[PDB]
C-alpha cells in the first residue's frame, strides 16, 4: 500500500522510555541501552530506514519479535555495523552490516559507508523470506526454512548460544524494534517507514 512512519509522529506509535529514546532535528537516537518497539505487530512488509554510524557501531533492526521483554531469542536481527572498524580481527560474516546476526553473512562487506555518512537500508519481510538491501545493493537473502538447527548455520558457522531457537520454526509476525546504546559508539536513525508488500 503506502508508506507510513514506523513510529508515527513524535514516537506516538512506539513503546519506549523517553529518557532513552528521542528525536533531535528529525533524527532518532538513544542515550541508554533499552530498545524501542512498535506498539503493533507486522508481517509481510518492507521497512525502510536511513542510518549513520560512528566508528565501531554495532546495532541492529529487530523484526518478528514475539516478546519485547525476552526479545533476544524470540526475534530476527538484521545487523547494523561499522564494517570499516576491524576490532575483533577479521570478524564473522554474520557480524557485518546487513547480515542476519548470528545466522547469515552479507554477500559483500563494506557496502556500509564510513562513519558519519548516511546510509539507506530496505528490509523486505515476506514470511520466511527476508531480503536486505543496503545502499542500493542486495546484500542478504534468507529463507528461514533452511535454519532447521538452532546451533549450526547452513554456512557451517555455530549460532551463538543465546540464540537457540531454530529460525525454521520462528513465527514470521511480531513487533519491530531498534536497539539502544550499549557503549561509546553512537548510531543515528531517520526516515524510518514501513508499508505492506
Ligand atoms: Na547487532
Amino acid at each position: 500500500n503506502k508508506w507510513k512512519p514506523l513510529f508515527g509522529k513524535n514516537l506516538e506509535n512506539a513503546n519506549y522510555n523517553p529518557e532513552v529514546w528521542s528525536e533531535t532535528d528529525g533524527v532518532l537516537g538513544a542515550v541508554k541501552d533499552e530498545s524501542i518497539w512498535t506498539k503493533d505487530e507486522y508481517e509481510n512488509f518492507e521497512l525502510d530506514l536511513d542510518f549513520k554510524t560512528d566508528v565501531g557501531t554495532n546495532s541492529g533492526v529487530v523484526v518478528y519479535c514475539t516478546d519485547t521483554k525476552d526479545w533476544i531469542p524470540n526475534s530476527v536481527e538484521i545487523q547494523i555495523a561499522d564494517d570499516h572498524c576491524e576490532k575483533w580481527g577479521n570478524g564473522k560474516p554474520y557480524e557485518k552490516c546487513g547480515a542476519i546476526y548470528g545466522h547469515l553473512g552479507a554477500v559483500q562487506d563494506k557496502v556500509v559507508k564510513k562513519p558519519g555518512e548516511w546510509n539507506h537500508m530496505r528490509i523486505k519481510c515476506a514470511g520466511q523470506h527476508i531480503m536486505v538491501i543496503l545502499n542500493g545493493k542486495k546484500v542478504t537473502e534468507m529463507d528461514m526454512s533452511k535454519w532447521t538447527s538452532g546451533t549450526k548455520n547452513p554456512d557451517g558457522s555455530d549460532i551463538p548460544s543465546w540464540l537457540p531457537k531454530p529460525f525454521a520454526e520462528l513465527p514470521t509476525k511480531g513487533f519491530i524494534g531498534l536497539q539502544g546504546k550499549h557503549g561509546d559508539s553512537l548510531i543515528w536513525f531517520r526516515n524510518i517507514k514501513i508499508r505492506s508488500l
